[PDB]
């Protein structure tokens, strides 16, 4: 396991735009495209991404390339952050991912914003911060997947994804 399979199994795969859990236009491995309500400008970001006129529908290969620069956004967006970046340098490799997860489905400002749940993880103290992280939209919108997310901080172990 790492970090790539563990969001594939979290987003899925779809070739297609569909929309998220929160109805915005989406591709391939949980690539957000637009928050607009119009297909039109859904599908406008999705050309500018791939950089051609899609019919809406891209290949597996193009997915994965969004999905390789998607995951290297969100470890940049968690580097250049001056509240998320201690919290990673203070992490095992196991929980590093399931923060590089977090910021990936809700991006670097939203997880930033995690101030309590943050100071726990940093304090490792682990069963308190899986409690915490339980109090959120995020826990309340996608139960099953912060479960997932929330028993690898508090077991610094893989065993959500097996
Ligand atoms: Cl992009
Ligand atoms: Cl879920």
């Amino acid at each position: 396991m790492n970090i790539f399979e563990m969001l594939r199994i979290d987003e899925g795969l779809r070739l297609k735009i569909y929309k998220d859990t929160e109805g915005y236009y989406t591709i391939g491995i949980g690539h957000l495209l637009t928050k607009s309500p119009s297909l039109n400008a859904a599908k406008s970001e999705l050309d500018k991404a791939i950089g051609r006129n899609t019919n809406g529908v891209i290949t597996k290969d193009e997915a994965e390339k969004l999905f390789n620069q998607d995951v290297d956004a969100a470890v940049r967006g968690i580097l250049r952050n001056a509240k998320l970046k201690p919290v990673y340098d203070s992490l095992d490799a196991v929980r590093r991912a399931a923060l590089i997860n977090m910021v990936f489905q809700m991006g670097e400002t939203g997880v930033a914003g995690f101030t309590n749940s943050l100071r726990m993880l940093q304090q490792k103290r682990w069963d308190e911060a899986a409690v915490n992280l339980a109090k959120s939209r995020w826990y309340n919108q996608t139960p099953n997947r912060a479960k997932r997310v929330i028993t690898t901080f508090r077991t610094g172990t893989w065993d959500a994804y097996k």
